[PDB]
């Protein structure tokens, strides 16, 4: 019956409550119980507040008003305000002390999932203090959460009136009985109970969930933790850069702050980075997640040598350059992951930063043929398997769903042994035709990935295999250097191929590296650990590339 | 006869040498003269200092090589160093203490312009100090300008070795008598002077430019001042963001640090921004130039409503949710600026500051129709003409280059008034087929306006005149409120329509409006004056948006 679910902000979605603030401060200054309220609250509809709330008037406009509004209180109550006593100052103080109240959001998120339209309504203001900006960012991360943000001073009207109601049954498409309304005002309930709404009177947040739960016959409370913020693809800002005139490197870009560029492995896409991409730039970074030359909406030219290392780097560095960035942190994984090291080896002036996500940086050995180095070890037999062009390509294009169902599974879900697949004939040869939805992706990620490869298939993409070569002799050239920039490394414990000890002795080359590791985690480090990923990264990046 | 010119970095390019330092360091710190520079040398081809501008070791690693060649030298000379000696902080500050050599690029720039292939030569090293950005930049800013940058580092050869030369010229595609090579170094212009090359040892700039101008027969020294640097279109990173189903925006990217978005005026692109991009970039900022609602590669529905105001500032505000950016730098020119002003009227928690040019800020008169208020004024007669949706589209897209070809004139070249244009039934009709090319733009540039205009024409760009009641009433509901950010207004002197007078009680709504004023400048501010608009722009950003 219930269709949409309505939250306040102040003392709701954001806490504590400014409300909140001035009974602290009166209390703290010892006034007249209520006082700075009755200020705050002087000349009802047709008072400062009032027409602050409406947009007639700025909140820099209305400090001094609300000074006055205190001077006027206080004759009145016969007490004195105190020597310095500033109006600015309090709400400063208030404004930037509110926070998102987490089990609220995931609340809100976890009916919207279940198909509720939901939105925010709220009493606030066009704020134009110099700090402005705290909340603007605090706004900013709700609103992706909901389907319509409703301000007082946007759309001129005010809770308790009842027209801004009226306008957000009609925002909603709905009727005043398939919604419910949480708010922390009795009185901006009344009028939505009146057409028929159910309300919700919050007090502490657990509580109103229960009612919350209640109300919608959903589990809200208690209930496990969700996955971080995806991104869906024709939300993103998209970019595109020629890097040389056949070849333009595409990708996808989000927040402000210092540049982070992530490069994705085999065979993936921008998207694979899809899960950190809202956390860092929530965490004050500008991302920028590649399709890697060869992949998605990146030009994918066909011959072998495009794609060595070498190349390869030029190129990244080519990208930077016409950019405009002096610099950018590199976080790279499997490929990405190889090509981060050797961008810290070749460019450390343009990388503020490196870090790899399973991919080990091992120096080459100069006195074995790179074939050789490859051969011994059972592990990485498919690696020869993906030499003779033509053959994987085969095979890999052939059913583009099973592919990615068979390639994006975690640690304990495997189909595919990638042992003596050269002798076997195929990646794919004593394994399923339909196989089941691994539990990291849903069917429409495959599908999305499915549709990316469709573009170019799989030549691009293994050239970046079919170099060995000539990158051993590239990667030579650094054997005397040492990599000194900031570094960390994170292995994955169930990643069979790109395997932790692998990483042992990163130290030798890399004195200063710092290191994390993820536990019960496969070889798709990102998708299959997204939550512990982030954190490793953001708390990385805070301390060495800020 | 000469198709090349190549020019070293440190002593020609780039001031003062970080010999320089080394020759200061001795005597401000009263040692053996030469000691520091037997050091640096030491080892000769197999010594600390080659293996680095081979790229064999970084920067940081050669640092305590050198420490140790210090310890050596002294022990030799029989002298003590002092307490407290560090390379690191005598190359810190001496690689600091370097800058551009303005009129040596001034002097490649103009060799580029008149056809020769340009290139950097240098003996330079994998720098990974912490304080590697400030030379990443200044390399950065260098090479934009340059058809190659050799570097010994990233090329395993130097400069005397005759390897490199021979890589010179391979690279330059011509023959060592075709090439002129400036260098500060004697022995590095000894091998290049063998294979027959024009050399000049570069002890003063002016000198050497005499050299070059004699050399070369082109006028390099005295010459007057060179535009700002431009954009070439196809090398920039372009954007797209969907701001809702029907409707995206495209945008150029340039540059880091504070995002600066920059919104054009009737009938332009970001393009017309070509000028401003690269310096406010190399000032520090994130530039993103619009092509507006309605213009090049954003698209351009029909409808009239689809350009209000309202609607227009709606999905700049989507299009900062989008990208990730609570905040940014709002800078308009014409219908632009209107757009400026309005943004921060209507979303002052969204702008980091806001300026316009030419566009004034004049508040809706509430009680005189908004018509009424156009036909008072001669100089908006066109306006009223680009009332009747078909007929300003049919004149204007009639012949491209000649609409524009008319419309970009300075002030003393125009060639159709904007006077009784209504009456005369066109806003061409007693003009030219094929004007003359105005002095502010090339032939190429017009070419590139054109093609833009070829994808939608002139429906929407029209469109946003098409809203005077719409706008007014929405302008109405702000009339209460001051713009209390950071607020810059620029006038232009000869800007006949938006003239500066009509800018006079800006102060009135805006109390802390900063100013400029451009003298002997038309309406079209940002090609007419690139120069002085810059440096407006950049010192107000650097003091009130930073
Ligand atoms: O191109 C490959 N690896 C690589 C990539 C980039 C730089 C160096 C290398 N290595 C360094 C170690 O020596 C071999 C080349 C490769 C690995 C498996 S299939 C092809
Ligand atoms: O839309 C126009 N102007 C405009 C634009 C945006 C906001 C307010 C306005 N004004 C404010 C002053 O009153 C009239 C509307 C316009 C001007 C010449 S042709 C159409
Ligand atoms: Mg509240
Ligand atoms: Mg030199």
């Amino acid at each position: 019956t219930l269709r949409a679910a309505v939250f306040d902000l102040d003392g709701v979605l954001a806490l504590p409550a400014v409300f909140g603030v001035l009974g602290r401060t009166e209390e703290a200054l010892a006034l007249p119980r209520g006082l700075l309220n009755d200020a705050f609250q002087k000349g009802g509809p047709e008072g400062a507040t009032t027409r602050l709330m409406k947009g007639e008037i700025t909140l820099s406009q209305w400090i001094p008003l609300m000074e006055e509004n205190c001077r006027k209180c206080s004759e009145t109550a016969k007490v004195c305000l105190p020597k310095n006593f500033s109006i600015k100052e309090i709400f400063d103080k208030a404004i930037s002390a509110r926070k998102i109240n987490r089990p609220m959001l995931q609340a809100a998120l976890m009916l919207r999932k279940k198909g509720f339209t939901t939105a925010i309504l709220t009493n606030t203001w066009l704020d134009d203090r110099a700090e402005r900006d705290g909340l603007a960012q605090l706004m900013c991360e709700l609103k992706m959460h909901f389907d319509f943000l409703i301000e007082s001073c946007q759309v001129g009207m005010v809770k308790p009136e009842p027209q801004i109601y009226k306008f957000l049954l009609d925002t909603l498409k709905a009727s005043p009985s398939e919604v419910v309304f949480l708010d922390d005002i009795g009185a901006n309930l009344k009028p939505a109970r009146d057409l028929g709404m159910v309300t919700i009177l919050v007090q502490d947040t657990d509580t109103a969930l229960k009612e919350l739960e209640k109300v919608t016959g959903i589990q809200l409370l208690n209930t496990p933790a969700p996955l971080p913020t995806s991104c869906n693809p024709s939300d993103m800002s998209h970019g595109y850069v020629t890097v040389k005139p056949r070849v333009r490197l595409h990708f996808v870009e989000l927040g402000s702050g210092p540049a982070v560029c992530l490069c994705h492995g085999f065979p993936e896409s921008w998207y694979s980075w899809r899960y950190q991409i809202p956390a860092l730039a929530q965490a004050g970074y500008r991302v920028l997640a590649m399709d890697m030359k060869g992949y998605g909406e990146s030009s994918a030219p066909p011959e072998i040598e495009e794609y060595c290392m070498e190349v390869l780097c030029k190129e990244m560095v080519t990208f930077l350059d016409k950019l405009g960035l002096s610099q950018a942190v590199f976080i790279g994984h499997d490929w990405g992951g190889m090509l981060v090291w050797y961008m810290a080896l070749f460019y450390p002036e343009r990388v503020r930063a490196v870090a790899s996500l399973n991919t080990p940086f091992i120096p080459a050995n100069p006195n074995m043929s790179p074939l050789e180095s490859i051969k011994a070890n059972p592990v990485f037999d498919y690696q020869l398997y993906f030499q003779e062009p033509g053959v994987a390509e085969a095979e890999l294009e052939q059913n583009l769903s099973r592919t990615f169902k068979s390639l994006f599974r975690a640690s304990d879900e495997s189909v595919l042994s990638m042992h003596k697949v050269c002798e076997a004939g195929g990646l794919f040869v004593n394994s399923p035709e339909e196989p089941s939805l691994s539990r990291m992706v849903t069917e429409e990620e495959i599908q999305f990935y499915v549709q990316q490869f469709k573009k170019s298939g799989f030549r691009g993409p293994l050239n970046w295999y079919r170099n060995m070569e000539r990158n051993w002799k590239w990667a030579c050239k650094s054997l005397g250097r040492k990599i000194l920039i900031p570094a960390l490394m994170v292995t994955a414990e169930k990643d069979f191929v790109l395997v932790p000890q692998m990483s042992q002795h990163m130290e030798d080359w890399i004195p200063h590296l710092k290191r994390g590791h993820i536990e019960d985690c496969g070889h798709w480090t990102q998708m299959d650990k997204p939550t512990e990923v982030n954190q490793i990264l953001i708390k990385w990046l805070d301390s060495d590339a800020r």
